[PDB]
This record gives structure tokens, C-alpha cells and sequence, in this order.
């Protein structure tokens, strides 16, 4: 009956259904952040999404900012991913790896040698961050050198690399929520005057050069982007958002990607916020011509109604999937939802995590099944 639960093909992917998990970070990495076992099972657990994408996953300790994150830049962190990716896929599923690069929105305590995190320009997002040793105010970050941003760009070529290598069946450029890339799109936080900044085509360089590198690792087909249009999330502003995200959405759909990812402005980052937008799927779908993910507050009821009206091709779900690992058979149903604890969203263990309960009891034994084949496998 649902449009939700109607399998798609995805250039080739065939998803069992229209329903995505969203990018979720956790921070329950391992060690050097490795993911780990608890990973897959969380993971495996999940493989009834239609696909799968990752929390999101630095391209460098440079590009990490919150503590506990997974890194794909070491050949241990891609072992750890091979846990992951194995056992997703022997529950059928389909998963592709959030690259993350923070900017300014992290800590010196968290960089190589104490130095501050890097950004376009040298403006302190407002507030405080999180660090080993406690809440702190947020540092003005290191203006980029232009010879600088290649390096970069290599960067996120190598972590596409280590992905591949890891079992990813794509790749997601996160470009949305304040980091890095979303950093340089929007003239609040791009002050720069060489090629990287000014015009709306100099501050989306970053992005193409970033999509012109992973493309040389992964076909088009497999690489997706996330954007988010219209968020005051980590202190971003644009003078005139309509304008860059309608140029940037254009070029981004002759480029012929996996999909374009765009969160709903009623989303500031993690939470839920009340705003008035015009910069909503609506808004994009007549300017990109490919696959495109639709994300942010929904329910069963508007997810199909995105679907139906046909809006969008395909909806993620965050916090639902955090409480609800089977949340296609509960939609497919009409079951209850397991109430989500953003008390637990961030940290810990398997409380909160992987004990959120299934309809299905085989359900969950599978998922550890896979998840204890994988570790045996990949240990
Ligand atoms: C705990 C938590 C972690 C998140 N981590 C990420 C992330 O790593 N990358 C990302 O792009 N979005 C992240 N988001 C935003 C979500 O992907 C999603 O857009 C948001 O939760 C709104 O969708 P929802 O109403 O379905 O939860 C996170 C959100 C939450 C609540
Ligand atoms: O560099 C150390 C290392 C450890 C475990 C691995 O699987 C790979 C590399
Ligand atoms: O750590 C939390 C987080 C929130 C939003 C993101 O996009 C990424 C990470
Ligand atoms: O890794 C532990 C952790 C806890 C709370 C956070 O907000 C982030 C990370």
C-alpha cells in the first residue's frame, strides 16, 4: 500500500524500499577510532532500511570535531568499516559512507598538534564545543591557505579510496550543517577573496573540486551529496540562499550523481526548530533532474505523502531508525514506534543503541548472527 515500501533502483542499487536511514552520529567508535563490533550489530540491525548511510566519518583527524567519531583514513579504521559493510550485505542491505570533514566546528584539543581547525576564514562559530577535558568556548579558526584546499580535496580522494577498500557500495558528501564544505558555500562564513571565494560559482569550487576527486574512485552513480538549504545551525547565514542553492543544485544535476540528499530548514542540525521557508524539497525538485532524498521530521504519513506527490524519490528517517531498527515492517504494519531518548543519541554503549526492540525476534537474532560472522571474518 505504501509508497514507502516499494523497492527502487537505484542506477543499478535495488533498495528494498524508498526509506533511508539518515547520517546519525553516535560517537561510539573504538580506539583510533575504529569501528567496532557494537558498530556492526547497530548496523546489521538496520539492514531493512532501503539503504543505508553512515554516520558521519572524518577524512582526517584535521576533520574531526566531536570525540568518538570513526575516522576512514587509517588502514585499522578501514578493517573495523569491513565489519561493518559485511555485515550489512549478508542482511541484503545497501550502505554508503558519510565523508565528514568539520571546519571550524571543532577544538585544537581534538587536532595534530594543537592547531586550530581550519575554515575559510578566521570567524569563531558562537558558543561552546565539547572536548576530553570539557565543555570550552569555540576557538577563531585558521583561515585555509589557497594552496591549501587541494590538499584537502586529496584528502577526501583518499578517504574514497579507503572506502571503496572498506566495502561501501557509495559514497555521501556531507556538505550541510555548518562543516567544512557548507563553510565555504555561504558568504556568513566565506570572507575569502581568491578563487575559493566571492561569487557564488568561486564559493562552490570547493564542492565541484571535492566531486571532480571522489569521482575518480567511484563512478558518479555512487556518489552522493547532502545539503542543507536553509539551516541557522552552527551560526551559517547566506545573503541570498535561494540563489546559491538553486545555481548549486543545478550544476549539481548535470553531474549525474547517486542522488542529492536535502534536509528540510525545519531541522537545525539535531533537533527540531520552528522557521519559515520557502527552501524545501518543493523548492529544488523541478531544478534537479536525478534521484533526490528528502529528509527531516517526517513521519509515515508525510514520507508517503512526499513520495505520492512525487516530491521526492526517496525519504530518510534519523531518529526513527535510532528507536526503530525494523521501521519499514512497523510503517508496513501500523505498529507502534519505539520512542526515541536523545538522552542516548550521543556516547555510551549498547544501551540506547542496540537494544531497541524488533517485532520480530528473528530479526534481531539474524542481525547478530551476521554481526558475529563479520567480526569472526574481519577480526
Ligand atoms: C543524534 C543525531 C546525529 C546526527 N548525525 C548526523 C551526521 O553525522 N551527519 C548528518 O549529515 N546529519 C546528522 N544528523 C541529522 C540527521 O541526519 C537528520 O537530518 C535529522 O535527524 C532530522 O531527521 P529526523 O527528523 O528523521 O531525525 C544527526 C541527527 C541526530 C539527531
Ligand atoms: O596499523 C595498524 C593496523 C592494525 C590493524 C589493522 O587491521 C590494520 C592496521
Ligand atoms: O555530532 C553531531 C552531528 C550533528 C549534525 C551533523 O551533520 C553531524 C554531526
Ligand atoms: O564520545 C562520547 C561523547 C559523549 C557526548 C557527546 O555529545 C559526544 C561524544
Amino acid at each position: 500500500m505504501l509508497k514507502l515500501l516499494e523497492p527502487f533502483d537505484l542506477n543499478g542499487l535495488e533498495l528494498a524500499n524508498r526509506m533511508v536511514m539518515a547520517p546519525l552520529t553516535r560517537n561510539r567508535a573504538g580506539p583510533r577510532f575504529v569501528p567496532t563490533k557494537m558498530n556492526a550489530l547497530y548496523y546489521a540491525q538496520r539492514s531493512g532500511l532501503g539503504l543505508i548511510i553512515t554516520e558521519a566519518t572524518q577524512i582526517s583527524q584535521q576533520g574531526m570535531g566531536y570525540p568518538d567519531t570513526p575516522g576512514i583514513y587509517t588502514d585499522e579504521q578501514v578493517d573495523g568499516w569491513r565489519m561493518v559493510t559485511e555485515a550489512v550485505h549478508r542482511r541484503e542491505g545497501c550502505i554508503f559512507l558519510q565523508l565528514w570533514h568539520v571546519g571550524r566546528v571543532s577544538h585544537s584539543s581534538f587536532q595534530p598538534n594543537g592547531q586550530l581547525p581550519v575554515a575559510p576564514s578566521a570567524i569563531a562559530p558562537e558558543g561552546e564545543v565539547m572536548t576530553y577535558d570539557g565543555i570550552k568556548p569555540f576557538e577563531t579558526p585558521r583561515a585555509l591557505e589557497t594552496e591549501e584546499v587541494a590538499h584537502i580535496v586529496e584528502d577526501y580522494r583518499k578517504a574514497a579510496i579507503n572506502a571503496k577498500r572498506a566495502g561501501f557500495d557509495g559514497i555521501e558528501i556531507h556538505s550541510a550543517n555548518g562543516y567544512l564544505l557548507h563553510e565555504f558555500l555561504e558568504d556568513g562564513t566565506n570572507k575569502r577573496t581568491d578563487r575559493y571565494g566571492g561569487s557564488i560559482e568561486n564559493r562552490a569550487r570547493i564542492v565541484f573540486e571535492v566531486l571532480d576527486a571522489v569521482c575518480k574512485v567511484y563512478p558518479s552513480r555512487r556518489v552522493g551529496i547532502r545539503l542543507s538549504p536553509d539551516t541557522e545551525f552552527m551560526s551559517m547565514s547566506d545573503s541570498d540562499r535561494p540563489a546559491l542553492y538553486s545555481y548549486l543544485v543545478q550544476e549539481l544535476s548535470r553531474r549525474e550523481l547517486a542522488y542529492l540528499h536535502l534536509i528540510e530548514p525545519r531541522i537545525k542540525g539535531n533537533v527540531d526548530v520552528e522557521k519559515e521557508s520557502s527552501l524545501n524539497v518543493e523548492f529544488f525538485r523541478p531544478l534537479y533532474k536525478g534521484v533526490l532524498i528528502t529528509a527531516g521530521g517526517y513521519q509515515k504519513e508525510t514520507g508517503e505523502e512526499r513520495l505520492q506527490k512525487q516530491h521526492a524519490d526517496l525519504v530518510a528517517y534519523g531518529r526513527w531508525v535510532i528507536a526503530n531498527p525494523d521501521l519499514p515492517s512497523r510503517f508496513e504494519q501500523n505498529a507502534p514506534l519505539n520512542p526515541y531518548d536523545r538522552a542516548t543519541f550521543y556516547g555510551g554503549n549498547e544501551k540506547g543503541y542496540t537494544d531497541y526492540p524488533f517485532l520480530d525476534p528473528r530479526d534481531s537474532q539474524e542481525a547478530l548472527k551476521e554481526a558475529e560472522a563479520a567480526e569472526r571474518k574481519w577480526r
